[PDB]
């Protein structure tokens, strides 16, 4: 067939049950992820060619970068119940890895000031139990996967992209072909 379990994806022999449509992970510490994001636009281009009715999410890790590493997933939390995201994913990235400016607590912090967010509402934010749950769903979500490296993209808690099994050639093609494959999983 055009689209092979074991080549362009692989099912869960442990499927999950309740995860979310489309599910991304990602670490501002992964190069990869920095060129899925930065480079690539991965998830820009998954989206435009989702169905209707299918979102997506999308959680930061703790096993990459020790401490800050899991300052970072509590950040992009943050980042998420402010409804952020679009303004602090390039300078977080950046920060860590193109001018590795970011090495405490404080100067992510700085990132979301520098994007406007006022620093009391990110305070507010960031010692809130509403953050604190959000931080519970980015773990569960990876442990409900046994989640050991990123990039990575599950649909419906039943399969897993496998851009391995792809042509990087041109840049173009890689993205589309890995969009479609996304969209293909998502009809079945």
């Amino acid at each position: 067939a055009q689209y092979e379990d074991g080549k362009q994806y692989t099912t869960l022999e442990k499927p999950v049950a309740g995860a979310p449509q489309v599910l991304e992970f990602f670490s501002f510490f992964c190069p990869h992820c920095y060129q899925f994001e930065e480079v690539l636009h991965i998830s820009d281009n998954v989206k435009k060619k989702l169905p209707e009715g299918v979102k997506m999410t999308k959680y930061h890790v703790n096993f990459m970068g020790g401490d800050l590493g899991k300052d970072l997933t509590q950040a992009w939390a943050v980042a998420m119940a402010l409804g952020v995201e679009d303004k602090v994913t390039v300078p977080l990235f950046e920060g860590v890895q193109k001018t590795q400016t970011i090495r405490s607590a404080s100067d992510i912090r700085d990132v979301f000031i520098n994007a406007g967010i006022k620093g009391e509402e990110y305070d507010a934010a960031w010692n809130s139990f509403v953050v604190k749950s959000l931080v519970a769903q980015q773990e569960k979500a990876a442990a409900d996967v046994q989640l050991r490296g990123v990039p990575a993209m599950f649909v419906n808690g039943k399969y897993q992209l496998n851009p391995q099994g792809m042509d990087t050639s041109n840049m173009d093609v890689f993205v589309q072909q890995y969009a479609d494959t996304v969209k293909y999983l998502s009809e079945k």
